[PDB]
């Protein structure tokens, strides 16, 4: 996608985050992560931040701080981390 355009980077970021949960589970850019029920039927919990993180990492080719990780709660969160780090000149 255009990896400036918050539109289209947070709608492929719920489609991404969608992969991880169990059938049926809805999720939307404010949505609380933690509160999303995984694949594993279990409640999202750190590993998945991190796994989900090191995903974004891979294909918007963005480095996020663990300071930043360990702070996210919702996709929206993310997908404006992306496009700020895109958009910075330099």
């Amino acid at each position: 996608v255009v990896d400036t355009d918050i539109n289209a980077v947070t709608n492929y970021i719920v489609g991404m985050c969608q992969k991880f949960l169990q059938k049926g589970e809805k999720v939307t850019p404010s949505s609380k992560l933690e509160e999303l029920r995984t694949r594993e039927d279990r409640l999202w919990d750190c590993l998945d931040t991190v796994e989900f993180v090191l995903d974004v990492e891979e294909i918007f080719d963005v480095t996020v701080p663990d300071e930043v990780a360990d702070n996210f709660q919702t996709l929206q969160e993310i997908a404006d981390f992306v496009v700020s780090e895109r958009a910075k000149a330099g």
